[PDB]
């Protein structure tokens, strides 16, 4: 219902007009999702970024409302942090912490990552999706666009538009709501699938930043999934370039039989991620790439 869901973003949300709160605009971004801009808290001198949404045309309200709640029960060091919602007449806004050193896209995109770097960023990942996953929150859509980074080489995941929560009753889903070209095999061949997913997704993510790019994605969105199903495992261009470890933790990520697939918890404690380098090492390849951009 329309009137429902007003109250209960009404109740969610802080009360009054926020354009108090927050004083320098500048617009990075628009779309059917709204309009996205930085800030700062007038108060604190915190930078931020808010989502502002008219509400008379959004499609899904529910899956808004899940969102924020999502953001609200979930803290966690590696995800974007979520700091307030307000709502003045049909115009919801949400803030959240705002990451300077942009998406690690615009990184694996405009930089090359040695295999300390990569490490460093897929031990974050899989902390928060262990931390997700423990609490039966699969993010579903996990690809470098939706890793934000800080200048300090923070790692945090973000826009939960797409996840799941499961309970022990309905502990799989089928929906099929992730981006093509990182979504599992099971996804498309089957109608049951859980949190390993989001591994597969890390996988990709892992491909990204050693050739720049999923597998596949010249290709036409509709046959990628035909691809990745017929394909399975994909193929990497120079497998010789990589570390015998490296190599492991990605057939790891990216096997085909969902239980012999890691978990993130198994997973954290593969040896590959212990050449991590130190988060810093990443400030060299964010500037570069913020830089080119
Ligand atoms: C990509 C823009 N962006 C966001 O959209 C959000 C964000 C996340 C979640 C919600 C949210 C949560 N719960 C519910 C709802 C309904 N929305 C709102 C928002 Cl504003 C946080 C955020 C933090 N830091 C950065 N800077 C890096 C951007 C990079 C720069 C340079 N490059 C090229 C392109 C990326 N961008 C952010």
């Amino acid at each position: 219902s329309d009137e429902e869901i007003l109250e209960k973003l009404r109740s969610i949300v802080s009360v009054g007009d926020p354009k108090k709160k927050y004083t320098r605009f500048e617009k990075i971004g628009q779309g059917a999702s709204g309009t996205v801009y930085t800030a700062m808290d007038v108060a604190t001198g915190q930078e931020v970024a808010i989502r502002q949404m008219n509400l008379q045309q959004q499609p899904k309200k529910e899956l808004i409302i899940n969102e924020i709640l999502v953001m609200r029960e979930n803290k966690n060091p590696n995800i974007v942090n979520y700091l307030d919602s307000y709502l003045v007449g049909d115009e919801l806004w949400v803030v959240m912490e705002y990451l300077a050193g942009g998406s690690l896209t615009d990184v694996v995109t405009e930089t090359c990552m040695d295999e300390g770097q990569i490490a460093a960023v897929c031990r974050e990942c899989l902390q928060a999706l262990e931390f997700l996953h423990s609490n039966q929150v699969i993010h579903r859509d996990i690809k470098s666009d939706n890793i934000l980074l800080g200048m300090d080489g923070s790692v945090k995941l973000t826009d939960f538009g797409f996840c799941a929560q499961i309970t022990p009753e309905q502990s799989k889903r089928s929906t099929m709501v992730g981006t093509p070209y990182w979504m599992a095999p099971e996804v498309v061949t089957r109608k049951a699938y859980g949190p390993k997913v989001d591994i597969w997704s890390l996988g990709i993510m892992a491909i990204e930043m050693i050739e720049g790019e999923p597998p596949y994605l010249n290709e036409n969105p509709l046959r990628a999934l035909y691809l990745i199903a017929t394909n399975g495992t994909p193929e990497l261009q120079n497998p010789e370039k990589l570390s015998a470890i490296f190599r492991d933790f990605l057939n790891r990520c990216l096997e085909m039989d969902v239980e012999k697939r890691g978990s993130a918890k198994e997973l954290l404690q593969h040896q590959f991620l212990k050449i991590a380098k130190p988060l810093s090492s990443l400030t060299p390849l964010i500037a570069a790439a913020k830089e080119a951009t």
